[PDB]
């Protein structure tokens, strides 16, 4: 049962949920309305269980890839914004919250993955995957690392397995081919050996995560690492002399990072959709209350217009752009969670050795005279 007469709000872990709290007492003060914000773990698999039963959240908030399969669940009730409140944010940002002709969801801001690096230990950052053994080589005789990232989560490494071709689902004419999945191809391949080859040659840990990787960047122990928007504000605090920068590229190709646009669903079963409405068009979806987000955990580049313009000037989000333009939107279709299955899969599967993705390399003979 979800309380009539207050809002819950779900959002990920990583993102700014105390300043999403601020606005929420901000709601609070103006309309006698308690907002409560939580943020449970694996939330993205824990909300179409606990929503498909009428339990759960007035409001979801996840990048965009998840809302179709919601929706084809019926966990998502219509949204209905006015054309004035349409015209504040940005057209690319409420096609991704469009499925099947009908708006699922607010969108908040765009995400992408950047490469981070420490300029004290790293003045110049590699602009190829292929450099960093040799930078690790050169860092761990001082008791440092080039590189860590989270491994445990394919959203990370999906930049570098799309890069020499790999991709979700082949997507022609505006129409995606479910059958035809890129995570096995020749280029998905290449991604996904060169990821091995970094583990089985000790430049990176099979079981780094967040957490981990975090530490470690923001402790000075390790050069680099790969992250969103969200992370820059614990990395202000620990005081490292960071750049966010255009992701390095792999065969001479651009790292192509999936763009995920953080989105607000209301839940089907909210007795509080219109609470729920006003909380995200009028305070949410305004210059103060996305400042006061932004100000908890990196937003990126924010869906309302006025806002996004006056942050655009800040360097870690034309890095986040450069970026997102490199790499290619997600999908959200239902058939995203298989995707992200199969790719999870593949990814642990490779790192730790398992014989389902071990594989014999450079067997190819290549015609090679130049150059
Ligand atoms: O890993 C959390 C981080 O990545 C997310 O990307 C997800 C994707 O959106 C999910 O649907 C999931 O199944 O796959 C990826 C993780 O492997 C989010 O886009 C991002 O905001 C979040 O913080």
């Amino acid at each position: 049962k979800i309380e009539e007469g207050k809002l819950v709000i779900w959002i990920n872990g990583d993102k700014g949920y105390n300043g999403l709290a601020e606005v929420g007492k901000k709601f609070e003060k103006d309309t006698g309305i308690k907002v409560t914000v939580e943020h449970p773990d694996k939330l993205e698999e824990k909300f179409p269980q606990v929503a498909a039963t009428g339990d759960g959240p007035d409001i979801i908030f996840w990048a965009h890839d998840r809302f179709g399969g919601y929706a084809q669940s019926g966990l998502l009730a219509e949204i209905t914004p006015d054309k004035a409140f349409q015209d504040k944010l940005y057209p690319f940002t409420w096609d991704a919250v469009r499925y099947n002709g009908k708006l699922i969801a607010y969108p908040i801001a765009v995400e992408a993955l950047s490469l981070i690096y420490n300029k004290d230990l790293l003045p110049n950052p590699p602009k190829t995957w292929e450099e960093i053994p040799a930078l690790d080589k050169e860092l761990k005789a001082k008791g440092k690392s080039a590189l860590m990232f989270n491994l445990q989560e394919p959203y990370f490494t999906w930049p570098l397995i799309a890069a020499d071709g790999g991709y979700a689902f082949k997507y022609e004419n505006g129409k995606y081919d479910i059958k035809d999945v890129g995570v096995d191809n020749a280029g998905a391949k290449a991604g996904l050996t060169f990821l091995v080859d970094l583990i089985k040659n000790k430049h990176m840990n099979a079981d780094t995560d967040y957490s981990i990787a975090e530490a470690a960047f923001n402790k000075g122990e390790t050069a680099m690492t790969i992250n969103g928007p969200w992370a820059w504000s614990n990395i202000d605090t620990s005081k490292v002399n960071y750049g966010v920068t255009v992701l390095p590229t792999f065969k001479g190709q651009p790292s192509k990072p999936f763009v995920g646009v953080l989105s607000a669903g209301i839940n089907a079963a909210s007795p509080n959709k219109e609470l729920a409405k006003e909380f995200l068009e009028n305070y949410l979806l305004t210059d103060e209350g996305l400042e006061a987000v932004n100000k908890d955990k990196p937003l990126g580049a924010v869906a309302l217009k006025s806002y996004e313009e006056e942050l655009a000037k800040d360097p870690r989000i034309a890095a986040t752009m450069e970026n997102a333009q490199k790499g290619e939107i997600m999908p959200n279709i239902p058939q995203m969670s298989a995707f992200w299955y199969a790719v999870r899969t593949a990814v642990i599967n490779a790192a730790s050795g398992r014989l389902k993705e071990k594989r014999i390399t450079n067997t190819e003979a290549a015609i090679d005279t130049g150059k």
